[PDB]
């Protein structure tokens, strides 16, 4: 199984809690290892996680790096438990974060039948602008392989876990799993229980699942 | 307002009602025209419908047909009460189809405040490769702005209603309205009340939304 996890909630976490940002993405930070635990157990084996919108980027310096460090951080932790590879908009994110995570994809378990894949930058537009930019009067023409060898997320999704109650998919969306299904959880992500992903698995197994054919 | 419908359920409110699937579509389409009348009354001004995806195009000729022929329909019995448009993945589409929509778009009033548009051949995949190789080689780079003019969706979609119970986008995920609000409705789209549509609202409505900024 394929799951994304989008984690929303941490701001509003932090302020329903009167404690830091720094706190609330603290807090995530743990729970996605515990949640990567509850992935495993399930039989996901590939969970992929989106880190950052686009839009995130434009944020003040300190606080993209309050989310980033929070998002390396647990991959420092836990690298030697799985494979670790990440994409997206590279060209937003500091080159001292890309240098650290492609230490940290070495240093991860290549043999690891589980992958844990984080998606940087996310956003439809600037996907398709960047893709059109690298291969514009390069190619002769695009192709859904070709597209997809491209695409920021490089498989097709089966599952997605939205948390924190907004019920739109943001900029999240994967462009080439289009029947990939969609559980809303209203729970903001660091309060997250077993129980609550236990519900959502339930869902979502019990669906009545499409897959795609061959491109027209 | 823009109100993205994705009207599904037409298969299996045939079968659950025992009728063909030509009364099926022909239900539909008698529910189009109702839906659009309650759409302008709650202060809708565009309604995108979604009339098939790239995929549908792949069927054989004759279920092609009935669906073509069903949509086509409410546009040849109502062009004079909207401004009607359409697109989409025009190169999947019959010549004559293509003549026949563009003679409605033609003598639907222009001047009306209410926009019927119709998206035909939708993916996002389909969308993207198309549109790289329309512009490919042709401009010296892609920049939000020249992508949003080239997308099937020309506008923002605010909302979108599924109905027929499935939860996820299919191949209808508009490309540049990330921050669209979501309403999966259960009901078939044949079977679709006033009240189930006034509910969607009274949820679409009281959303906390969100809206996109200047891009990266
Ligand atoms: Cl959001
Ligand atoms: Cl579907």
């Amino acid at each position: 199984t394929t799951l994304m996890l989008l984690p929303d909630g941490m701001r509003r976490w932090s302020e329903k809690n009167g404690v830091s940002l720094d706190d609330g993405y603290a807090a995530m930070g743990d729970k996605i290892i515990e949640f990567m635990g509850w992935a495993k157990e399930e039989g996901v084996k590939t969970l992929y996680i989106t880190a950052s919108s686009a839009a995130n980027h434009g944020r003040p310096e300190a606080a993209v790096n309050t989310f980033m460090e929070a998002f390396t951080e647990v991959i420092r932790r836990c690298h030697s438990q799985f494979k670790f590879d990440f994409s997206g908009s590279l060209d937003l994110v500091s080159e001292d974060y890309l240098t650290e995570l492609s230490a940290l994809r070495d240093k991860s378990d290549s043999e690891s039948d589980f992958t844990l894949h984080y998606i940087l930058g996310m956003s439809l537009s600037h996907e398709v602008v960047g893709i059109f930019n690298k291969l514009n009067g390069k190619i002769p023409e695009m192709t859904e392989e070709i597209l997809a060898e491209n695409a920021y997320v490089p498989t097709q999704v089966d599952y997605i876990i939205r948390t924190g109650g907004a019920i739109r998919m943001s900029s999240f969306f994967p462009l080439m799993s289009p029947y990939a299904e969609l559980h809303f959880s209203p729970v903001l992500f660091p309060d997250t229980t077993r129980a609550d992903f236990d519900a959502a698995l339930k869902d979502l197994r019990a669906r009545d699942r499409r897959f795609g054919g061959y491109p027209a």
